[PDB]
RNA sequence: AAA
């Protein structure tokens, strides 16, 4: 059991728990052959290879060596045929793939190769290379493979930094691992800007980086600092790095600021380069929102003539973008929650209803999305459905979410306003009472709240 | 990637 024993020693793909999920393997593919094409990095040695390793995990371990080869050779010129402690993961790779495939021979020639390096730069392992690099390899793979690795990716390129604090490319992949996990919790009460500085620190470490500089945008925009915000997207635009991505945060950019047609005349440039993109058909389909609710607001919401016509034709293009995003990403909840809210406005309610039933059943990383489901099915059932009995239930499903968000908030207020509304056709209903009890103590009102629950116990 |  030497040879196994060797291999888990090895730092790669396949000793790095990516835990890459079969629903997500679609998208992943689609996103690294994305990245291959369109994103301008200094060295591709670390998509090539995972791109081997989705092929693999596919059962083509034929056309994963292929990439295994290609990271080879494209090194040969990121390095002007230089050598590179990187090729140690492609030779990991190899080793596994050959023990996979029963090329044992070959397998124990790749250990070998990389033991020789680790032995050639006195590393303390036999296997194990012990290098900034590679930290970075181990994060950007992470990173790439969905918001459940933000946090050890995160942890990756912060192990050189606390080294090297200087180090442009791990400055970079903290900076945009920090940044999402900030979305994440960009709802929740006193939320705090952590990834501002260290974007800050990652343009200046590279300048070039037009990715970097609409991220460092958007956190500004987020911050009240549309303006600073807006001298990035120019910089980035006028730029020709990474393009492809620069178009996409730059929509999001401009559809926030209101500049809702500059930001679909990008997004549409962009999905000519990368179509089966889930971010784009999402990004689309809410500019289409977007605009749906500025007919409405023209027209107080009865639009007629060319202007119904408009409307329809945000309607159905918001619902075939986000539909488009579910289908290749089906563990897209958002996306969902955005489809199942569109078609309350197409008035179709049994696939609204559908959508919903879905959502329930999802199990999100980010666990306070939950509470936007919640929320927004307990809205459904209130105003669409005309059900206090599942209004109810579902409100308090996203009260019962503790997290404080702006949502949580809303779900205390809308509960509190139907049973307000219930009390006032029949004071004396015993369930409302205590629910109008439990609204306040939530608010903190224990003088009220103990009232209510009281007068409520002497009905019962 | 909604918010
Ligand atoms: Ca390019
Ligand atoms: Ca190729």
């Amino acid at each position: 059991h030497q040879v196994k024993d060797s291999l888990e020693q090895l730092r790669c793909h396949f000793t790095w728990e990516l835990s890459i999920d079969d629903d997500e393997m679609p998208d992943l593919e689609n996103r690294v052959l994305d990245q291959i094409e369109f994103l301008d990095t200094k060295y591709s040695v670390g998509i090539h290879n995972l791109l081997a390793y989705v092929k693999h995990l596919k059962g083509q371990n034929e056309e994963a060596l292929k990439s295994l080869k290609e990271a080879e050779n494209l090194m040969q010129e990121e390095h002007d045929n230089q050598a590179n402690v990187r090729s140690l993961v492609t030779w990991g790779n190899f080793a596994w793939m050959y023990y996979h495939m029963g090329r044992l021979a070959e397998a124990q020639t790749y250990l070998d190769k990389v033991e020789n390096i680790c032995k050639k730069l006195s590393n303390p392992f036999r296997y194990r290379m012990e290098c900034p690099e590679i930290d970075c390899e181990e994060g950007w793979a992470l990173l790439k493979c969905g918001g459940k690795n933000y946090e050890r990716a995160k942890a990756c390129f912060e192990k050189v930094l606390e080294v090297d604090p200087e180090n442009p490319e791990s400055s970079a992949g903290y900076a945009i691992s920090a940044y999402r996990l900030d979305g994440f919790k960009l709802a929740t009460k006193n939320h705090k800007p952590f990834s501002l500085l260290p974007l800050r620190q990652a343009v200046r470490l590279n300048p070039d980086a037009g990715y970097i500089k609409v991220l460092l945008a958007l956190k500004l925009q987020d911050e009240g600092q549309e303006a600073e915000g807006e001298k990035y997207i120019e910089e980035a635009l006028a730029n020709m790095s990474s393009q492809t991505y620069v178009f996409r945060y730059a929509a999001k950019f401009y559809r926030r600021k209101g500049s809702v047609d500059k930001a679909l005349e990008l997004l549409k440039k962009a999905l000519q380069e990368t179509p089966t993109s889930v971010l784009l058909h999402h990004q689309i389909g809410l500019c289409y929102k977007a605009q749906m609710i500025q007919i409405k607001e023209a027209t107080k919401g009865q639009p007629r003539g060319q202007n119904r016509e408009k409307l329809d034709k945000m309607i159905r293009s918001a619902i075939f973008h986000f539909e488009s995003a579910v289908e290749k990403k089906p563990t897209f909840e958002v996306a969902h929650l955005d489809l199942a809210r569109m078609y309350i406005e197409a008035g179709n309610h049994r696939k609204a209803e559908e959508n919903f039933q879905k959502l329930l059943c999802m199990k999100p990383v980010v666990e306070e999305t939950m509470q936007d489901i919640h929320f927004h099915y307990g809205r459904f059932q209130e105003f669409q459905k005309k059900s206090d009995v599942n209004a109810i239930i579902h409100y308090l499903k996203a009260i019962k979410i503790e997290q404080a968000s702006l949502t949580r908030d809303k779900s205390i207020n809308s509960l509190k306003k139907l049973v307000l509304r219930k009390l006032r056709r029949k004071a004396l209903d015993l369930e409302s009472l205590s629910l109008l009890g439990f609204v306040y103590k939530l608010e903190g009102n224990m003088n009220e709240a103990e009232e209510y629950y009281e007068r409520a116990e002497r009905l019962a």
